[PDB]
């Protein structure tokens, strides 16, 4: 046996652009991601799968069979955000004291009349379906986490296909300071909205990946795909002061936590010879973005300067962890390595003879314990595992990897480390970004023609354990890799 503390949870995370869609009137055209998806240019090339959220799993109409699901899953925890494009589908008008052309933004008055003006803007049928959505859920007992951002923006904010074509000229997300004004408004006007529903906060989820693949890893098909290093950076640098801002306006409303969730990986070093280059990795990929938001230490231009406006912007860490990268030093810094961790083939096996997803992703649980000690030991900042799971139609896998992550949450309990909850992604299969629906990553199955859900295998293996808040010694040999014999290789 496993057992956990008294107050930790065991729930899920969701996204609304991947989950909401798929029931009549629940479509929201007016994003980025939307038209990302749509376009004809875009589905020639490959980019995108073809496949359309506006055919997914439903949860905006059938948000009440989800939560009857968790809730005979014993779940006690949920993780997801509202769509902005949903609350603001058209512009709001130019911002008072705006000066679109400095770097920085260091502060955003919002107050009281302010947030009234809002209100005037915003969609009604759709707060009020919202509020629908997470009343249902508060009444299952689980408690809530929202985050405000999972990645599309209001169409009005950003035209990826102008931006893919080269043209700065129109909205250009990321890359405008307008965007993170409007950004700290909006997560404002939402814990003002919903504060009596909600536990805790998130501003956003992965912004790593948002500037990572949308603007250097673009055959990975994420909006506006123009590969620019310079961009990223913009892209990166107006992030980070976003989510600062929003921070800083959530608590002008609310008393609650208010953290952020980020895209993780356990950087392991190829032979003891890479110990180094595993720092420089985590440097690189992890460090620099948390020294922004919680010491303020950033680069701007070629200058490494330290902001009082950043410091001090987090309240808990969002683990977001499903894999490895190996990387190896080199005569230049050091290099990732094909052949393990996300870098690998579908359904086959890693170089280190470890099983990989539907995804071509390297099983290794022990990474969350790193990544989970590492996090604690630098900033003991509280967590949460707020993403783990599997891309895994056939659920040959997900049993393992379910309990094996598990596991190694409880080890890194167990040398200290604070981490209060567990959120599988996801409760259910959804529309999976520019792969569509073929990754499945749900402890439930969705038909995606009736909009049933079927328990896979390892949804009864969960409620196991989040009904005894341990892993029980009846499934404790699922805290091992998934036999590699029988699969293929
Ligand atoms: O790919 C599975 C999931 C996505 O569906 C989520 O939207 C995104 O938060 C994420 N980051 C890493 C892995 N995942």
């Amino acid at each position: 046996m496993y057992s956990f503390p008294n107050s930790f949870r065991f729930g899920w995370s969701q996204a609304g652009f991947q989950s909401e869609m798929g029931t009549p009137g629940s479509e929201d055209p007016n994003t980025d991601w939307y038209k990302w998806v749509h376009d004809p240019e875009n589905m020639a090339a490959g980019l995108v799968s073809g496949d359309l959220p506006e055919n997914g799993p439903g949860y905006w109409g059938n948000y009440k069979t989800f939560h009857d699901n968790a809730q005979k899953m014993g779940l006690k925890i949920a993780r997801l955000n509202v769509e902005w494009s949903r609350i603001f589908p058209n512009p709001l008008p130019r911002p008072q004291n705006f000066d679109e052309s400095k770097q920085d933004v260091t502060e955003v008055e919002i107050n009281e009349n302010e947030l009234k003006r809002l209100d005037e803007y915003a969609n009604k049928d759709a707060l009020n379906h919202y509020r629908e959505i997470f009343k249902d859920l508060k009444s299952r007992g689980l408690y809530f986490i929202l985050n405000m951002y999972h990645w599309p923006l209001p169409l009005w904010l950003h035209d990826p296909i102008r931006v893919r074509r080269g043209d700065f000229t129109g909205p250009s997300g990321w890359l405008s300071t307008r965007t993170v004004y409007e950004f700290a408004r909006f997560s404002a006007y939402i814990a003002w909205k919903f504060d009596d529903l909600v536990d805790e906060y998130s501003t956003m989820n992965e912004p790593n990946v948002v500037g990572g693949l949308g603007y250097v890893g673009v055959k990975s098909g994420f909006p506006p795909g123009y590969l620019s290093f310079e961009l990223s950076r913009r892209a990166m640098y107006n992030i980070i002061q976003a989510h600062a801002r929003a921070y800083d306006g959530i608590k002008s409303v609310s008393k609650k936590p208010v953290g952020i969730i980020y895209a993780n990986s356990s950087f392991q070093p190829l032979t003891d010879k890479d110990m180094e280059a595993v720092e420089m990795a985590e440097n690189d990929n992890r460090w620099w973005f948390f020294d922004a938001i919680i010491r303020g230490e950033i680069t701007r231009g070629n200058e490494k300067i330290v902001r009082d406006d950043l410091k001090g912007r987090l309240d808990w860490i969002g683990v977001n962890y499903y894999t490895r990268t190996v990387v190896k030093r080199t005569e230049k810094g050091y290099v990732s390595l094909g052949g393990y961790g996300h870098g690998c083939e579908r359904n086959s096996v890693s170089l280190a003879g470890l099983p990989t997803s539907d995804f071509g992703w390297e099983f290794f649980p022990e990474g969350l314990y790193d990544v989970l000690t590492k996090y604690w030991n630098r900033y003991h900042l509280y967590m949460y595992v707020t993403e783990n799971g599997i891309a895994d139609d056939a659920d040959y896998q997900r049993p393992y990897y379910l309990v094996s992550h598990v596991y190694q949450v409880h080890r890194a309990i167990n040398s200290g480390a604070d981490v209060r909850g567990y959120l599988h992604w996801s409760l259910a299969d959804n529309y999976e970004w520019a792969s569509g629906f073929s990754m499945r990553f749900g402890l439930l199955k969705v038909d995606y023609n009736t909009k049933r859900l079927y328990w896979r295998p390892s949804a009864l293996v969960y409620r196991e354990i989040a009904t005894n808040g341990a892993i029980t010694d009846e499934i404790e040999h699922l805290n091992s890799v998934p036999p590699v014999k029988p699969l293929r290789h």
